DNA sequence: CTAACGGAATCCTTCCCCC
DNA sequence: GGGGGAAGGATTC
C-alpha cells in the first residue's frame, strides 16, 4: 500500500495562534485547569517556543510556570480546536475516499489508487500541506510509507512542519536499527519488559520463541510486533466511529459522602448527554478516580435505550456499588456512555 | 476556597458464566 | 475448548 499520514503541528497551541496572531513567536502554553486550587492542572500542549525549555504535555501548570513565568497560559478551548479540526478533516477527504481519522489531529489516507510511486505521493503531501496552509493556515506534517505504522513513524521523524517518505528499503533497515520504544503502541510498561527479554530492535522479536514473548506482553502485542518485523503488516484504512462519550470532573475535595458526590456526578451526566447529540446509548458506566489516581468503574447495560432520568437514578446505584467495594476516597467522578444504536 | 498533578478516548487482558 | 460480557490496564492524544 501507500499510506499518507497527517499530523497537525502543536494543534491546540497553533489554533490559538491563528485566532490571535500576536501570540506568534511567543511561548504559548495551553493548560487544563482542574479547579481545586489555582494553577492546579496539567499542560495539554505547548508551542515549540515553550517546548524548547521542557514545557510539554503532561507536566503540571505550577511546574511549567517555574520554567517560563512570562509565558502565555491560555485555557483549553477544546470545542474551538474541534471545529478547526473538523474543517481540516473535510479537506483531506478530497484526496482519498478511504480515510481513517485517528484523533483530533491525526488522519490516515489510503492513496494507493491516487498515485503511482512514492515520488508522486510526496508531491501529493506537498499539495495537501499547501492546501491546509492556504484555507486554514495550519502547518502539518506528512508521513508516507507502505502501512499505517511506518507512515506515523515517518511523520514522527520530520515532525516540525515537514514531510518524510520511508521507502521499502529504509523500512528494512528500520526493522534492524529503529529503537523499539519509538514504535507506535509501545509505552514505558511494555518497552521495559522488552528490554528484560533483550529486545531493543524489531528484528529481535524474530529470534525469541513466540510463547516467551506472548507471556510477557500478550498475544496481540506479540503478533503485532512480529508482523512488523517480518515486513508483513498491512492493516487497511478504516472509518472509525465513536464508541463512547464521557465526562469526568474533579471535585473540590476528596470525599466519600454520597450527597456531596451527587452534584458532580449529575453535572457529568448533563454534560455527557449534551455531548451525545442524538445516538441513544444502551450502557452507562460510573467512573471514579481514587485518592491515588487509580481508576474504578462499575457499569450497567440495558436491553433498551437509556433516558436522562434513567441515567440519573441508575448512576446512583452504580456509584454506591463503588463505595461498597472500595475504601479509597474519590478524587474525580464521571460517567461514560457506550453501546449506541 | 486555593492543597504535589487534566480530560478523553481506544483496544487488550483477565476472570467467569455458558454452549 | 471456545464465545461473549464486566472490570482493570496500557497506550496515546
Ligand atoms: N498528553 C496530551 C497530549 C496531547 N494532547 C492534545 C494536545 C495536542 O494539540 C493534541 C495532539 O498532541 P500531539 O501528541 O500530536 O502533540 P502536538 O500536536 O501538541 O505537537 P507535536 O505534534 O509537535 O508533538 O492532543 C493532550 O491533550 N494531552
Ligand atoms: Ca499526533
Ligand atoms: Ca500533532
Ligand atoms: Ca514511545
Amino acid at each position: 500500500m501507500i499510506v499518507l499520514f497527517v499530523d497537525f503541528d502543536y494543534f491546540y497551541a497553533q489554533v490559538e495562534e491563528v485566532l490571535n496572531p500576536s501570540l506568534k513567536g511567543k511561548p504559548v502554553v495551553v493548560c487544563v485547569f482542574s479547579g481545586r486550587f489555582e494553577d492546579s492542572g496539567a499542560v495539554a500542549t505547548a508551542n515549540y517556543e515553550a517546548r524548547k525549555f521542557g514545557v510539554k504535555a503532561g507536566i503540571p501548570i505550577v511546574e511549567a510556570k517555574k520554567i517560563l513565568p512570562n509565558a502565555v497560559y491560555l485555557p483549553m478551548r477544546k470545542e474551538v480546536y474541534q471545529q478547526v479540526s473538523s474543517r481540516i478533516m473535510n479537506l483531506l477527504r478530497e484526496y482519498s475516499e478511504k480515510i481513517e481519522i485517528a484523533s483530533i489531529d491525526e488522519a490516515y489516507l489510503d492513496i494507493s489508487d491516487k498515485v503511482r510511486d512514492y515520488r508522486e505521493a510526496y508531491n501529493l503531501g506537498l499539495e495537501i500541506k499547501n492546501k491546509i496552509l492556504e484555507k486554514e493556515k495550519i502547518t502539518v506534517t506528512v508521513g508516507i510509507s507502505k502501512n499505517k505504522v511506518f507512515a506515523k513513524i515517518a511523520a514522527d521523524m520530520a515532525k516540525p512542519n515537514g514531510i518524510k517518505v520511508i521507502d521499502d528499503e529504509e523500512v528494512k533497515r528500520l526493522i534492524r536499527e529503529l529503537d523499539i520504544a519509538d514504535v507506535p503502541g509501545i509505552g514505558n510498561i511494555t518497552a521495559e519488559k522488552l528490554k528484560k527479554l533483550g529486545i531493543n530492535k524489531l528484528v529481535d522479536t524474530l529470534s525469541i520463541e513466540f510463547d516467551k514473548l506472548k507471556g510477557m506482553i500478550g498475544e496481540a502485542k506479540a503478533k503485532y510486533l512480529i508482523s512488523l518485523a517480518r515486513d508483513e503488516y498491512n492493516e487497511p484504512i478504516r472509518t472509525r466511529v465513536r464508541k463512547s462519550i464521557g465526562r469526568i470532573v474533579t471535585m473540590k475535595r476528596n470525599s466519600r459522602n454520597l450527597e456531596e458526590i451527587k452534584p458532580y456526578l449529575f453535572r457529568a451526566i448533563e454534560e455527557s448527554y449534551y455531548k451525545l447529540d442524538k445516538r441513544i446509548p444502551k450502557a452507562i458506566h460510573v467512573v471514579a478516580v481514587t485518592e491515588d489516581l487509580d481508576i474504578v468503574s462499575r457499569g450497567r447495560t440495558f436491553p433498551h435505550g437509556i433516558s436522562k432520568e434513567t441515567a440519573y437514578s441508575e448512576s446512583v446505584k452504580l456509584l454506591q456499588k463503588i463505595l461498597e467495594e472500595d475504601e479509597r476516597k474519590i478524587r474525580r467522578i464521571g460517567v461514560r456512555f457506550s453501546k449506541f444504536i
